[PDB]
């Protein structure tokens, strides 16, 4: 679990999003395992708004922060699981690195900013959901 505030918004997986954010949905993707929703109170954090490779992500699963360097955000092949059937997933971004399911929403950053969120996971890897291109979260 775990959501981006920035402005009057909230960034989480889209697969994770609950009842409130669905009632209050300002745009979602489900190619990007994106959602976000309005907010009444301002919000905590920045966007980065770069090309970094390199960076720090929260992983739930161990209570650690680990540093991991990270493809470019690309369209990658998803299996099935219980959210999604079988598909391409754009934007995605893979780095190897501990990743359970439940570590969706942890936030990769850089020293710009929030680069993204995991979204994704395998044996030693880990994806997250790239949110650098959405420049309106900054208006
Ligand atoms: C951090 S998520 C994770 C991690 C490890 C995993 N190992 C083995 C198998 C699955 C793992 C897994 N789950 C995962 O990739 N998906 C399920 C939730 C929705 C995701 C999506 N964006 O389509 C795909
Ligand atoms: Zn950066």
């Amino acid at each position: 679990s775990g959501a981006i505030y920035v402005g009057n918004y909230r960034v989480v997986n889209r697969h994770l999003a609950t009842h409130n954010d669905w009632a209050n949905l300002v745009w979602e993707d489900s190619s990007r395992d994106l959602l976000v929703s309005s907010t009444t109170a301002q919000g905590c954090d920045t966007i980065a708004r770069c090309d970094c490779q390199t960076g720090v992500y929260y992983c739930s699963s161990r209570r650690k922060h680990y540093p991991v360097s990270f493809s470019k955000p690309s369209l990658i092949f998803v299996e099935a699981s219980e959210y999604y059937p079988a598909r391409y997933q754009s934007h995605l971004m893979l780095a190897v690195g501990h990743s359970e399911p439940g570590d969706c929403g942890g936030i990769l950053r850089c020293q710009h900013g929030v680069v993204g969120i995991v979204s994704t996971g395998g044996n030693g890897l880990v994806g997250f959901a790239d949110v650098r291109d959405l420049l309106w979260l900054d208006e």
